[PDB]
């Protein structure tokens, strides 16, 4: 007699009892993979008497997990919400997602773990470190903070901050390391030779106390005219009264700034301490002019041993300020 071949291997499907061949009067079944259904409801056929399985009309697909498209305030990497697929979410900066980052489209036609939300990130109103006081601040969500919102701390008088001065709501709800208020002292300035200081009157001086210095007519400041009391218990700086120089020569034009000047001229009532200048002096040999430094050093100036002061009322000798440079 004749015999049904081994069956047609249907897609996502399971024949069974699945032989290379059949009786005639045997029955087999189809049934879709699990995760799949069928546009008809599992067929099953008897091995006909020719020998030929029937037509099958049996199409199996994936079942569907419901639409996961849309996550409020975030982002969802698909595919096809079919079994079984994977769908990743996440969400825009100041939401956290609160559930699991992924699903599957279980066999059974759900969503495992079931479907995350996103939600927005906040910090509780912050702390107020000691010997401070925050004066930038306001609850931007309930009586809460927001992702990325800040707070700023400022000291109190006499003391100093440590660390910066303003604090950020993290995606951790707790906010970034706060700054520190301790109180610091500085010693009286010493007043400077030649010259005076002056500051506040009173028992000690704290952090931020500013304090002024001068000096008598014939010298000036080699330092800043105020100082104050730095965060470490010490000044800005120490200025010093340094002597000036009176004019190196009678007449002669220099360098100041890089421009010419008239040296009697730009320092008629002296030269200040560090003032610099550059003098004018020509080379005998290829009768040009180069030029040499010499700077005011506390009442002190080396006028260039190159340089040739000519008479005014000589005047017949050109200058080497004026001869062509080198
Ligand atoms: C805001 O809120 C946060 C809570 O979520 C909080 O936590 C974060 O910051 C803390 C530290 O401040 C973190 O804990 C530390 O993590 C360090 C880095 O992690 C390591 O992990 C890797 C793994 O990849 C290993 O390879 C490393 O070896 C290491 O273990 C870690 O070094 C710290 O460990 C210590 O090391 C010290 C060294 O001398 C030891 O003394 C000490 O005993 C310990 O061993 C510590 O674990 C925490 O994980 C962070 N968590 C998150 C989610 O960010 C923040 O601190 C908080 N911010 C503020 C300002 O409060
Ligand atoms: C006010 O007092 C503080 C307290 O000492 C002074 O801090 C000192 O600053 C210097 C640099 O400005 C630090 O030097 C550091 O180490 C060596 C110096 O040989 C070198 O690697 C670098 O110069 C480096 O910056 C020094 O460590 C630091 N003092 C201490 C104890 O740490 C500050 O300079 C004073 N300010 C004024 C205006 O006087
Ligand atoms: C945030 O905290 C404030 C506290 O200022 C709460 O305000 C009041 O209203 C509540 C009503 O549920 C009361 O139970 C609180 O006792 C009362 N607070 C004070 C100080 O009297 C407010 O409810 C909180 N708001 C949110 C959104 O959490
Ligand atoms: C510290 O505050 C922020 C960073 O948190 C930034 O302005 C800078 O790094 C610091 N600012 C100041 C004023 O020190």
């Amino acid at each position: 007699g004749r015999t049904c071949p081994k069956p047609d291997d249907l897609p996502f499907s399971t024949v069974v009892p699945l032989k290379t061949f059949y009786e005639p009067g045997e029955e087999i079944t189809y049934s879709c993979k699990p995760g799949y259904v069928s546009r008809g409801g599992m067929r099953k056929f008897i091995c006909p008497l020719t020998g030929l399985w029937p037509i099958n009309t049996l199409k199996c697909t994936p079942r569907v997990c419901p639409f996961a498209g849309i996550l409020e305030n975030g982002a969802v990497r698909y595919t096809t919400f079919e079994y079984p697929n994977t769908i990743s979410f996440s969400c825009n900066t100041g939401f956290y997602l609160n559930g699991a980052d992924s699903a599957k489209c279980t066999e059974e036609g759900k969503w495992s773990p079931e479907l995350p939300v996103c939600a927005p990130i906040i910090c509780p109103p912050p702390s107020i470190p000691t010997f401070a006081t925050l004066r930038v601040y306001k609850p931007s969500a309930g009586n809460n903070s927001l992702y990325r919102d800040t707070a700023v701390f400022e000291c109190l008088p006499q003391h100093a901050m440590f660390g910066n001065d303003t604090i950020t709501c993290t995606t951790h709800g707790n906010w970034t390391k706060l700054p520190e208020c301790r109180e610091v002292k500085c010693p009286f300035p010493s007043r400077p030779d030649n010259g005076f200081v002056n500051y506040p009157a009173k028992p000690t001086l704290y952090y931020k106390d500013k304090a002024t210095f001068g000096c008598h007519d014939g010298y000036s400041l080699d330092g800043p005219e105020e100082i104050e009391c730095t965060k470490l218990g010490n000044w800005s700086a120490m200025p010093s009264c340094k002597a000036s120089c009176k004019l190196p020569v009678k007449k002669a034009t220099v360098v100041y700034q890089g421009e010419r000047v008239k040296i009697q001229e730009k320092f008629k009532n002296g030269m200040l301490h560090g003032d610099k200048v550059s003098f004018f002096c020509k080379n005998k040999e290829k009768k040009c002019s180069y030029t040499e430094d010499a700077q005011c050093i506390d009442g002190t100036i080396e006028v260039p041993k190159c340089f040739k002061e000519h008479s005014s009322l000589a005047f017949w000798k050109t200058d080497a300020s004026d001869v062509k440079p080198c």
